[PDB]
C-alpha cells in the first residue's frame, strides 16, 4: 500500500547484490525450473533444414539474496529490473537465429517471491536446425528437437529440470502446421559431458509426420494421366507414323516439362527422394512406349503380323508393368 | 513561460521516481485505454499467413505521482523521458516481427497532464501472424487480428480498455489494399486465464474479401479457351488423324504448361484450393477428349457408323458436361 | 584559437541544458527550416508500392540556450554533442523502413552559430511507401511523396517550412531512375489536423514516367509477331489439314508460354493492367483464327465454294480486326 | 614495462580531452592520410546496380593533446578508448549499407605515438552504388568508385591525401572477380563545393571489364543453332508442306522459350541490351524463313517454278544475310 | 562458500584494472591458445562462395592481473564481466558477417583460474568466404578455410598457437553436410607480414568432395535418354519425313527446355562448367542427327541408295561417336 515502504525493500533487496555471482556460489548448484508455452510454429523449411518456433520461455529459480519480508504479495516488477539481477545462462544447442521481442517493451517478466523465489519470463522466436531425412519424401516422417543448456556453468553450479513434469510444455495440441500434423512431443533432461565439464540438458522433441494429399492431386496424378497417353498410341493404327510419332515425343516433352517444373517448385534437396523415383519410373516408361513404337515401325515392313502381335503385346504389358511399378512404389515408402 | 520554473517541476516531479513500480503499486489496477491510428496495411502474405500493419499506437493512464501544480499546460516532453518513467508492459499477442521507428528520433511521445494523466504514443510496423483458410481461394474471405495483452501484470495490476469505445481505431476507411477489401473491423475487450493468472486482452479484428478479377482473367479464362480447343477436334473429320492426335497432345501440353507455371507463380501452399481443383477438372476435360479420340480412331475401322454417333455425342456432351462442370463450381464457391 | 577557452564555453553552455525541454518552452513556436540534397534515388518497386531515397536530410532552427559570445566562429561540434541537445522529433510519414548511415561514424553533422542559431544534418535512406496506380502500366505516369511531419509537438510548439522557398531540394536533376523520369517535383506545406491537435506538415512530390521502350521491343512485338504467324495459315491450302491445325494450335501454345513467361518476369501486381489487355485481345485473335479454320473444315467438303470465300474473308479481316484493337488500344492508352 | 606508470600517462593524457572539438582547433586544418587494404570484392550486382567491397579502412593524423613522453614505444591500445578519442567524420559518398565487423570484438584499432600522431584503423565492408550503362551488355566495361568525404568538417577544417601516393591503395591484384577483371584503378584527391562550403574528397576507382566466354557458350551459340535449323526447311521438299510447317513453328516456339527463360535468367534490367538486340535480330530472321515457306506453299500450286526458284534464293541468302547481321553485330559492339 | 568474500576478493581484481592494456604490457608477448568446437555447418554456397560455419571459439590466456589467492576454486562468472575485462581482438579474417548469439543471454563465458589464467568462450556464427573452382563441377573438390588473426597487436605483443595440438579442433566428424563430405581438416598456425608488422595466424581448412548421385539421376540421365530418342529418328522409314521432322525438331526442343531449366535450378556460375559441356554435347549431337536427316531427305529422290547408305551409317555411327564422347568426358573429369 505505501509505495515508499515497496521502493525500500526493493532498494535493500539491490543493495549489495552482486550479479557476478551465482545464487549460493561455491555451494549446492542453484535448481532452476523451466517452463514453455508454445504460440506458434512459424515455419519448417527443408531448404534450410530448420523451423522457426515462438514460446514464452520461463525459468524459476530461488536466490536468497532477494529475499523479503513484510510485504505479504509477489512483487511484479518492471522487466528492465532483470539487468540488475542475476539469471542463467541459458541458451539453444541448436538454435540459429534467436530474438526476444521488443515491442512495446522488452517482452521479459521478473516477478519475485518472499521466499527469494524469482519467475524470469521471455517471449523467444528461434530457428531451430533440425536435420532431416528427406528419402521418403513427400512420405516421410520427421523428428525435430529444440535443446535447453547451460553455458558456462557446470552440474556442479546449476541444474535444470521440467517444472511441472509431463505438463511443462503447453500449447503443443494448438500448433497449426498446414503441411505436418504433430504426432506426439517427448521431454528429457539428462547430463553431457564435455571437455570443460558436464552441463545440464533439456530436450522438447515433436514428432511430425507430412501431409500427402497436396502432392497425390499436384504432382502424381499428372504423371500418371501423362503415362495413360503414352499408352493411348498403342491403339493408334501403326500406318499413320506421324501421328504416333506426334504423340510418343509430346508425351515424352510434357514428362519433361513436369519434371522440370515441380524441381523447381520442389524444395532444393540435393540428393535422392521418392518422389524423385517416382518421376524417373513414369519418364522411362514413355520412354519405352516411344522405342517400343520405334521398334515396331522399323519391324512392320518385313512382317506386319509381328508388329500387330508386339502391340497387341505392348497394349496388355505396359499397364501391367505400371500397376506392378506402383505397387511397389507404395507398399516400399509407406 | 519560465523555462528554468519547468525543469524544476519536472525534475521535481522525477526525483524519487520508482520505475520499478507501476502507478498505485499495491493498490486498485492501473487502467489502460488504447487507441490505434492505422497509416497503412502493408501486404498480405499467404505463403507467411502473416500481414504487416503501421501504426500509430496510443495508451493513457493516470500517474499520481507525476501530478504537478502551478502549471496550467500540458507538458509535451522529449521522447527520451520515457526512458525514465513507468510504461505499461504492452505486446501484441500474434505478432512475429515488429519494430518502432527511429529516424530522426524514435518515434515517441510522452504528454503529461496536470492530474497525473500520462498519453503514450507510438509508430509501430508489426508483422502480425494471421491463419488463413485458403479451401475457397481465390474466392475466400480471410479474418486477420491484432491481439493486445499486458505481459508481466494480471487483471489484479492492469486492466485495458478501447478509449473512445468503437471509435477507438481510426484509419480503416483509408486502408488501400491491392488485393483484398476490408468489410468489417471488431474491437473486442476481455481477459484471457492462464496458469499465472488473469490478463487483460483487446482485440482488433479486419474481415477481408478478394478481389477475383485478376484471377478470372489471368487464370480461369486460360483454361477455358483451351478445353474450347480441345473440344474442337470433334468437328475435325476423323480421317485426319495427324492433325487430330496434334491438337489433342498439344492442348494437353498447354494445359500442363498452364498448370505448373500456375502454380509458380501462386502462394506455395500446400494443400488442396479451389483453382486447383478447377485446373485438374479443365485437364481432366482435355484428358477425356483426347481418349475419346482414341478411342473413335480404334473402332472406326471396323464400323464407321459407330465412330460417327460416338463423334457426334462428343460434340453435344462434352461442352454440356463442362457447362455442368462450371455451374456446380460457380454455385459451390459462391 | 584557445582550445581551453572554447572548451569551457562549450561546457558553460551545455551546462544546465535541459533535452526535455524545447527550445522558447511555453511561449512561440520554433520555426524549424528544412532542407533535403537527395544523393540517389536507389529502386521503385511496384510490388512492394515503394521507393528508397537517400539524401542529406538538414535542419535550421534557433535555441537561445545555445548562444554564445567571444567567439567570431560557427563551432562545427562532433555529431556525439547531438545526444545532449534538444532536436525536433522530425518524422516521415509515409516511411516503412528508414536508418541512419553510421560508417564510419554516424553521419550526422552539429553546427552551431553565434546567435544560438543550431544546424543539425542526417544522411537518411528511407523506404516510402507509394501507392501506384498500375490501371495504364506500362504506360503509367506515377505520383510519389515524401511526407515531413512532428511527432509529438503540435503547431503550438513547432513549425516547419521549406528553407529556401523553391530551392529547399536540390540534387533532383541529378537522380538517375533507369526506368523512370522525373517529369517535375514539387515543395508544399501545411498543417494536418488530428485528435490531438494540428501539426505542421510538408510534402516533397515526384512525377514520375515510365519509358516505355523496353516493353515495347520485349513484351508488345513478341505477341504482334505471333499474331501474324497466326494468320500465316489462312493462306496455306486447306487440304494439309495437319500443317494448318498444327500451326494454329503451335501458335496458341506459344501465345500461353509468352504470357505465362512474362507474367513471371513482370511485377506481381495482384489487377488488371494494360498489357494483360493488349495479351488477352492476341490470345483472342489467334483462338478466333483457329475456329474459323475449324468451321473452315468442318464445312469444307458440303460446299468448299463457301469454304474458300471464308478462307479469302479471313485473310481480309483478321489483319483489319487487330488494327483495329491496336488503334483502340494505342489511343485509349496514349 | 610498468603498467601502473603507463595506464597514468594513458590517464593523465584522456584527462581534460574534449573529443567534441577536432585538434587544432580554431587553428590549421588537421590533415588525414589514408590508406586502403582490399580484402576482397564480394559481388557486382547489375540488378541492384552495385557492388560489394570489404576492406581494411586506415586513417592517420596528429592530435598533439595525445603526445606523450617517457615511454619510447607505439601504443597500441584496446579499441574502445576509440569510443573517448577525437576521430574523423569520414563517411562513403555512394554506399548504400556499410557496417564495422564486430567478432569478436569490433574491427578497429587504435595506435597512438610519441608524437601525437593517431592511427586509427577500421574493417568495413560497403554496398558501394555504381550506375552501369549495360547497352553494350554483355560486352560492357564498367567504372565502379568508391568517395571519401568529411561529412561534417570543410576544408578549413580538416584536409584529405592518399598516404603513400599511388601505393596508398593495396590488394587490387589479389580480387579474384568471376565475371569481371579489373584492368585499372585510379586514386584522385580533390574538394568539392557545397551551398555549405567546400568539402575534401578523395575517390578510388576501378575499371572492370566483363568476361565474355560464358555467355557465348550459354546465350548466343543455342540461338544460332536454332537459326540454322530454321534455314534446314528450305532444303526439304515443298511437297511436304506439314514437315515443313511443324519444323517451323517449332524453331519459332524453341527461340520463344530460349529467349523467355534467358531473359529469366538474364538480370532485371528495363531497357534495351545488345543480347536482347542479337535475340530479337534470330526470331525475325527465323519468322522471315517460315514467311517465306508459307509464300512458297501459297505460290506452288499456280507456277511450281517461281516456288524452287524462291526457295533456292531463300537457301543462297539466308545464311548471307545473317552472317552480315553477324558481322555488323560484332564489328558494332567490339 | 562465503560470497561476500568472493565478491570483495573480485572488486579487488577490479579495482585499478585497466582494460585499455594486455596484459604484461611492455613486456614479452602474451600467448593466446584457441581451441574451435564445430557444431554445425549450416550451408555451403555456391552462388555466394561462402559457407555458414557455427561454432564455440574459446580462447585461453594468463593475465596475472586476474589472479587471486585464498579460494582454491576456479570462478565461472557472469558473461557481462567480460566488459569489464582486457580480451584478445581476435577476428576472422575471411568472413563476411558473423554474430554472437544473445539468447537468452549473451552466448558468452569467462571461466578465472587461480594463477590469472582467462579462459573466454563465444558461440559465433560465422559466414566465411570460401573461393571455389568451379570448373569440374559438378564433380569438384572444394578447400575451405577459416582464418584467426589478430586485429591490432603484433607478434611483438601477442601470440596464437592452437590448444591441444591437433585435437584443438573438435566436433567435425559429426558434420552433416548433405551435399558434400568432409574428407580432412587441417590446423596450421604461422605469422603474416604486413606493412604493420608481422600479426599471428591460426587456420583451419576443410577439404569437401561433393555428392554426384543426384546430378547423375537429376541431370545427366534426362540428357542421355533425350540423346538417345533422337538417334531413334534413324530406323524410321525415311519416306516419312513428317514423323522424322516432327521427332528431330521435337528432340531439340527437349533439349532446349532441359537445358534452361538446368540452368534455372543450377547455381548461378557466370563460367564454363562440365555439366554445361555436357549439356553443349548432347544439344550439338541432337543437331547433327537433325543435319544428317535432313541431308538423307535432301538426297533421297535423286540416288536412294546413296540415302539409305548414309541412314544405315548414321544409326552404325551416331551411338559409338556419343559413346566416345561420354568416354571423354567420363575419363578427364574421373
Ligand atoms: C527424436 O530423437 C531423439 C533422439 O535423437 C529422441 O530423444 C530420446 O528420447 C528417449 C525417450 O523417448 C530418451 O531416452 C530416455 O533418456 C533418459 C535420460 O537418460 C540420461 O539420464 C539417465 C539417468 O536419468 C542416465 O542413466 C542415462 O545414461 C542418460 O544420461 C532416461 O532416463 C530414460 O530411461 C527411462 O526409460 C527407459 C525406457 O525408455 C527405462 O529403461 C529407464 O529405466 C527409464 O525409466 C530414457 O532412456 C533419449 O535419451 C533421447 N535421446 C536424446 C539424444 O535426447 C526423441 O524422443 C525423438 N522424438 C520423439 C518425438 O520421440
Ligand atoms: C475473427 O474471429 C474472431 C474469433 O476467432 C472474432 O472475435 C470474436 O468476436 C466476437 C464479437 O463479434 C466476440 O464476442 C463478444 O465477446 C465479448 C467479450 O466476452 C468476454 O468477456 C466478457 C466480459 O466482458 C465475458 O462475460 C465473456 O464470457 C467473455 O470472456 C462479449 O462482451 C460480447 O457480448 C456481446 O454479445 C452477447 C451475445 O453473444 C451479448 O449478450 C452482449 O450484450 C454483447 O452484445 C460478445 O460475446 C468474441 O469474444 C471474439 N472472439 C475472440 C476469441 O476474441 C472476430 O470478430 C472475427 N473478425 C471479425 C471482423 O468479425
Ligand atoms: C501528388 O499528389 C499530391 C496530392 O495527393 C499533390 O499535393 C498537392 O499539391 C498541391 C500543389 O500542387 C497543393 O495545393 C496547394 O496547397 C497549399 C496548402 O494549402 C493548405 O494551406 C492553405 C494555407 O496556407 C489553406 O488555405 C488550405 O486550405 C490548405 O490547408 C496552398 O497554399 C496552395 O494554394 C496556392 O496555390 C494555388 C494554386 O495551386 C492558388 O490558387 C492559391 O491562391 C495559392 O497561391 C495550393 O492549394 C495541395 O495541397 C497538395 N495536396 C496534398 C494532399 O498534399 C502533389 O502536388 C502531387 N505531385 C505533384 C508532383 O504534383
Ligand atoms: C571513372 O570515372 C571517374 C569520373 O566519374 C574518373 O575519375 C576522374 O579521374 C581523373 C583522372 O584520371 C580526374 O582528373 C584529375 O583531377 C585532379 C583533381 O582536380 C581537382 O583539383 C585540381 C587542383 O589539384 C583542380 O585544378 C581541379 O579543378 C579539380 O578541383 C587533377 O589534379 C588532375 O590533373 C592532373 O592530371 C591531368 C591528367 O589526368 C593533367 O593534365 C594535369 O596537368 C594534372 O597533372 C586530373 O584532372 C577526375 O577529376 C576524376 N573525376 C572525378 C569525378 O573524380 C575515373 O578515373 C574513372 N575510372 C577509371 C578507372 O579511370
Ligand atoms: C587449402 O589450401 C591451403 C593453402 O591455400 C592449405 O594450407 C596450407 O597447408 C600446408 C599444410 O598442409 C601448410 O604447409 C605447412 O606450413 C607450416 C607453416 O609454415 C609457416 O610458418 C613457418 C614457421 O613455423 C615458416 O617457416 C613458413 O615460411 C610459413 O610462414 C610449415 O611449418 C609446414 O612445414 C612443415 O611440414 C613440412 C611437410 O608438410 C616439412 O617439409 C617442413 O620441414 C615442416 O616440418 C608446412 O610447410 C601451408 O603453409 C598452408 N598454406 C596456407 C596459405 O595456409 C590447406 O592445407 C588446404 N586445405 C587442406 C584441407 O589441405
Ligand atoms: C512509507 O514508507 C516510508 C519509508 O519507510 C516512510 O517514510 C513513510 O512515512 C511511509 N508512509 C506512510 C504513510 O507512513
Ligand atoms: C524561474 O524559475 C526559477 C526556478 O524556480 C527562479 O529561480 C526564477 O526566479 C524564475 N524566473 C522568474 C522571472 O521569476
Ligand atoms: C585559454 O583559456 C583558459 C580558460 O579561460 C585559460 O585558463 C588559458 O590561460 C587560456 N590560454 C591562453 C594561452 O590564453
Ligand atoms: C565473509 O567475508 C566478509 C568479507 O571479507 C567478512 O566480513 C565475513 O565475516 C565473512 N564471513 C564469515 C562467516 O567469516
Ligand atoms: N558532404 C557534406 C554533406 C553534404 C553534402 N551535400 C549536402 N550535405
Ligand atoms: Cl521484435
Ligand atoms: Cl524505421
Ligand atoms: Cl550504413
Ligand atoms: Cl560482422
Ligand atoms: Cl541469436
Amino acid at each position: 500500500g505505501n509505495m515508499s515502504f515497496v521502493k525500500e525493500t526493493v532498494d535493500k533487496l539491490l543493495k549489495g547484490y552482486d550479479i557476478r555471482l551465482r545464487p549460493d556460489f561455491g555451494g549446492p548448484p542453484v535448481c532452476v525450473g523451466m517452463n514453455i508455452d508454445i504460440a506458434s510454429i512459424d515455419m519448417v523449411s527443408e531448404v534450410n533444414m530448420d523451423y522457426t518456433l515462438t514460446m514464452y520461455f520461463q525459468q524459476y529459480w530461488r536466490d536468497k539474496r532477494l529475499a523479503y519480508s513484510g510485504i505479504p504479495l509477489n512483487l511484479t516488477l518492471d522487466n528492465r529490473v532483470a539487468d540488475q539481477l542475476w539469471v542463467p545462462d541459458t541458451y539453444f544447442l541448436n538454435d540459429k537465429k534467436s530474438f526476444v521481442h521488443g515491442v512495446t517493451v522488452k517482452n521479459r517478466m521478473i516477478r519475485l517471491h518472499p521466499d527469494g523465489t524469482v519467475l524470469y519470463g521471455l517471449r523467444i522466436t528461434t530457428t531451430a536446425a533440425c536435420m532431416m531425412d528427406l528419402r521418403r519424401y513427400p512420405l516421410d516422417e520427421q523428428n525435430c528437437t529444440l535443446e535447453i543448456e547451460s553455458y558456462g556453468y557446470t552440474t556442479d553450479d546449476i541444474e535444470f529440470y521440467w517444472r511441472g513434469g509431463d505438463k511443462a510444455v503447453t500449447g503443443v495440441e494448438r500448433i497449426e502446421l498446414p503441411q505436418f500434423s504433430i504426432v506426439e512431443h517427448r521431454l528429457v533432461s539428462r547430463n553431457v559431458v564435455f571437455a570443460t565439464g558436464a552441463y545440464p540438458r533439456l530436450s522438447l522433441s515433436f514428432r511430425l509426420k507430412r501431409n500427402i494429399g497436396y502432392f497425390i492431386l499436384q504432382t502424381y496424378m499428372p504423371s500418371i494421366l501423362i503415362t495413360i497417353l503414352s499408352w493411348v498410341s498403342f491403339w493408334i493404327n501403326y500406318d499413320a507414323s506421324a501421328a504416333r510419332v506426334a504423340l510418343g515425343i509430346t508425351t515424352v516433352l510434357t514428362m519433361t516439362t513436369i519434371n522440370t517444373h515441380l524441381r523447381e517448385t520442389l524444395p532444393k534437396i540435393p540428393y535422392v527422394k521418392a518422389i524423385d523415383m517416382y518421376l524417373m519410373g513414369c519418364f522411362v516408361f514413355v520412354f519405352l512406349a516411344l522405342l517400343e513404337y520405334a521398334f515396331v515401325n522399323y519391324i512392320f515392313f518385313s512382317q506386319p503380323a509381328r508388329a500387330a502381335a508386339i502391340d497387341r503385346w505392348s497394349r496388355i504389358v505396359f499397364p501391367f508393368t505400371f500397376s506392378l511399378f506402383n505397387l511397389v512404389y507404395w507398399l516400399y515408402y509407406v
